[PDB]
């Protein structure tokens, strides 16, 4: 029947995949919906419609190339107990000589297909060609369990690359780093102006009636309709509206958070991270493609836009991977601070006092999706000032968002978010209070509690939390604000600290 069987795994849809360039009848290309890939972690609805829908369009493009391409839904999938299984029977029923893969993206998924071992089938593993750092160079840019600094890499990346550089070998701009002129909130003008997202109308009662019959876990809502792009013709539609409409604000509203406006959930973010992340769009493509468009603009984009759009793909995310995969196997054992508290009920329902949680909650709830701050500073920082369980945390990361791989997801949210790791990526905590929130968005008006109130009732809890934090690990100017206290106030806040804690439930 077929020679060569190579699989395609859901997150490895590159349309200029080198296996695509060549044409070959003795060669069949696998891909399939697995339970083994729904049972690892509880994925959002969205995430799963977004994945089968765009493996079935893969599949379809890929035989309309003329591939010879077998596409296994649940229902097809069942009969086999794992993907070994599934991998294994199918090349003895194809009689197939050779299995081919491109390296997955989670270490279990490379260990599990590393271990994958086939009678007279000579198994070879390939690059996805997709990211822009190759994968061999990783153990050189990134030493194990040692603290490299984003940076120096990104400063790195960016001469290697040559992005946003003079003919001269210097910064574009006459600094490397924009981020400075990139922290505004949004006004009432500003809020007035905000673009209408681009959404897409994808049918996936299908997909779900299939999710459905075959009991798969799941969390979150959709409705008959899904807005992610679920093919390459709609991420680069994505990519050409975030460049002409978004990008020109990209960077000013980088950490703006609005509970108002009903545009509020994409704001001036690209939302391309599920398309880069399943590798419908290269990293290489899109930084420049927004280049371009801020060359093009003629100053309309200024350059702090484009170089803070450019340091989250081409430092931040390479870095990320490249951290993942030199500390991987014991990095998912870091838990440096001792944060063993179970993650509050309300995560999964957004019942919660405190509005900065609500949104953020809800948001990821319905449209399984959150800008970086929201993430970072809101959830990020209530579980970490909150000393929430990072296993949880890290399941309920990797679940809620469909551009939830493990390989970006664990260093984000266990290092720079929960300082897991004792700051091999971020370097410091985040913490903040509600002074952050409140400088960076306008939930303290909308919010029950006080944001200016750090101690007693109807007080914002992050108040107290954050400084709990601060003086459980004060080994390690900021303490000048607590040693600028009486200690009467010092510990009424810790007082208030500790009983919101016991009532986390109610907060
Ligand atoms: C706790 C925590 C968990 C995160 N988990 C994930 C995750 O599972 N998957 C994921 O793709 N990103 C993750 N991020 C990074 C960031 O939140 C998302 O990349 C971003 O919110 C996706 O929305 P966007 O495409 O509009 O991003 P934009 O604001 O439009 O940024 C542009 C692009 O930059 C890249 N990028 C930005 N920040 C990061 C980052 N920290 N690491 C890697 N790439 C980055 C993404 O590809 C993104 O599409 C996490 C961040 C935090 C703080
Ligand atoms: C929800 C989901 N479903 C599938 C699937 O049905 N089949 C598949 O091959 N991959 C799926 N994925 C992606 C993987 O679970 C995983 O995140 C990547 O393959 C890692 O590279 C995901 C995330
Ligand atoms: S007052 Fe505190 S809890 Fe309420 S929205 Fe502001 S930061 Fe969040």
């Amino acid at each position: 029947r077929y020679s060569v069987v190579r699989l395609i795994l859901g997150d490895q849809l590159n349309h200029a995949h080198s296996w695509f360039s060549e044409h070959r009848d003795d060669v069949l290309y696998l891909i399939a919906e697995l339970h083994q890939e729904q049972e690892y972690v509880r994925h959002h609805i969205q995430k799963q419609c977004a994945f089968f829908a765009a493996m079935q369009a893969f599949a379809d493009y890929l035989s309309a190339e003329g591939h010879h391409v077998w596409h296994l839904d649940l229902d097809a999938s069942a009969q086999y107990n794992d993907l070994p299984d599934l991998i294994a029977q199918i090349c003895q029923q194809v009689q197939a000589d050779a299995f081919q893969y491109q390296r997955p993206d989670e270490y279990r998924l490379l260990e599990q297909m590393a271990n994958l071992r086939l009678s007279g089938i000579t198994i070879g593993c390939v690059d996805t060609e997709h990211f822009l750092l190759p994968f061999a160079e990783i153990p050189e840019q990134f030493p194990a369990s040692k603290a490299v600094l984003m940076e120096h890499f990104y400063r790195r990346m960016r001469k290697r690359f040559g992005y946003l550089m003079t003919a001269d070998g210097k910064p574009e701009g006459g600094q490397w780093n924009f981020d400075a002129d990139n922290r505004n909130k949004l006004k009432s003008p500003d809020l007035l102006q905000l673009p209408t997202p681009l959404c897409f109308d994808n049918p996936v009662a299908s997909i779900k009636a299939r999710i459905e019959r075959h009991r798969i876990p799941s969390i979150g809502q959709v409705g008959e309709s899904l807005l992610w792009p679920i093919n390459r013709a709609q991420a680069l539609s994505l990519l050409a509206h975030f460049c002409q409409i978004c990008l020109p604000n990209f960077g000013r509203f980088q950490d703006a958070m609005t509970a108002q406006h009903p545009h509020r959930w994409s704001l001036y973010h690209s939302r391309l991270s599920f398309a880069l992340n399943s590798k419908l769009l290269s990293p290489r493509e899109v930084i420049e493609a927004t280049i371009s468009a801020y060359r093009a603009a003629q100053g309309q984009i200024s350059l702090a836009q484009v170089e803070g759009f450019v340091r989250q793909i081409l430092g931040w995310r390479e870095y990320v991977r490249g951290m993942y995969w030199s500390n991987m196997p014991h990095y998912q054992t870091r838990n440096h601070l001792g944060a063993q508290r179970p993650l509050p009920s309300y995560f999964w329902n957004g019942q919660t006092k405190m509005r900065c949680l609500q949104q953020a909650i809800t948001q990821s709830l319905d449209f399984g999706y959150a800008h970086h701050i929201q993430r970072l500073m809101v959830t990020g920082n209530f579980a970490l000032l909150t000393e929430c369980d990072p296993d949880q945390v890290d399941a309920w990361y990797l679940g809620i968002y469909i551009d939830a791989i493990e390989w970006v997801e664990l260093p984000n949210t266990r290092g720079m978010a929960l300082f897991a790791d004792g700051g091999l990526i971020a370097t410091k905590p985040y913490s903040a209070s509600g002074s952050y929130i409140n400088k960076m968005s306008d939930y303290c008006a909308s919010c029950a509690y006080q944001v200016k109130l750090k101690s007693g009732e109807k007080a914002c809890p992050l108040n107290s939390l954050y400084w709990r934090f601060m003086l459980k690990h004060r080994d390690r100017m900021l303490y000048k604000t607590w040693d600028k206290m009486t200690s009467d106030s010092q510990q009424a806040i810790l007082s208030t600290a500790d009983a919101y804690l016991s009532q986390i439930e109610s907060l």
